[PDB]
């Protein structure tokens, strides 16, 4: 069984995908009704940036989801069989849930720029920080950052693999979290350029304001399961999907464990379905016994169908 899985935010780059825009019409058709959606041509975003402006999370976020749709379409266009279930990784959660049919596409690419606007405002500039943390265990990190809070805001918001976990809250405590993993033994506390500390509690005002837009969209059931960031669950009903998407912004994202459940599911393989190979190169540190490879190159599409 093969599962497809969705990138996030940190994977795009100007000129993303143009190859397979080269071989594919329907990717840039994908990318027309995006644009139609949004007033602004998101294809032309995407190949000539500059990468300032595709780096601004509400435009980044409408870019990818369209980027990784695309792809699906392309698969779905040429008779790629139905993956056994989906996954994504932040952002990528609601590319998994628009291929499953759970969100119209055009309704998820103006939730997702309302959800960029929404996190981009949550906290003032220069309040918030994220920082990956090499090579320490998930508890020590968890230790450390408790330690390390004092009255503010620290967390392990994104597990991607044993050894490599990122953590946001307040500048400050998060500096001393970073400085705290290092002397437990942490290979590296590498700074993201990211102000916005997105997946932990200063994150709830965003949510907030998601809930009340995500009240107004019509969900489907999903007809391949998706299991979610912030439960590790896979759920059809429409306010249990709203709700998890809501928790999902001001909680960790729990990749490595997401993952753990597909192998146990049956999954021998995964296929990341957008832009770049960050989900394909954290498959094998969390079960070597999984293979992956990204579909965004025309001949490893043709070789996948």
């Amino acid at each position: 069984q093969f599962a497809f899985v969705f990138p996030g935010q940190g994977s795009q780059t100007v000129g993303m995908l143009a190859d397979m825009a080269a071989s594919y019409p329907i990717v840039e058709e994908t990318f027309a009704e995006a644009s139609a959606a949004l007033g602004y041509d998101l294809w032309a975003l995407t190949q000539q940036g500059p990468a300032e402006e595709l780096n601004k999370t509400w435009q980044t976020q409408p870019a990818l989801l369209t980027a990784s749709v695309a792809l699906y379409r392309v698969w779905q266009q040429q008779g790629g069989k139905a993956p056994a279930m989906m996954a994504g990784h932040s952002l990528g959660e609601y590319s998994a849930l628009v291929c499953a049919g759970v969100i119209d596409f055009a309704d998820a690419v103006r939730l997702v720029e309302m959800r960029g606007k929404f996190m981009q405002e949550a906290v003032p500039e220069g309040t918030g920080a994220m920082a990956a943390i090499i090579g320490l265990d998930d508890a020590s990190i968890a230790k450390a950052c408790e330690e390390a809070a004092e009255g503010q805001v620290v967390s392990p918001v994104n597990f991607n693999s044993p050894g490599q976990v990122v953590i946001a809250g307040h500048k400050e405590a998060v500096e001393r979290a970073g400085a705290a993993c290092k002397a437990a033994g942490a290979k590296r506390a590498l700074p993201l350029p990211v102000s916005v500390p997105s997946h932990c509690a200063l994150m709830k005002p965003a949510a907030d304001k998601l809930a009340v837009e995500l009240a107004k969209i019509t969900f489907n059931a999903p007809t391949v399961p998706v299991v979610n960031n912030v439960d590790v669950k896979c759920e059809t009903n429409g306010d249990a999907i709203r709700d998890a998407l809501v928790r999902q912004l001001y909680n960790p994202v729990q990749w490595t464990k997401s993952v753990e459940y597909m192998a146990a599911q049956g999954v021998e393989h995964l296929y990341e379905v957008g832009p770049g190979k960050v989900l394909t190169g954290l498959t094998k540190r969390i079960v070597d016994t999984l293979t992956a490879s990204a579909l965004n190159e025309p001949s490893a599409m043709a070789a996948a169908l």
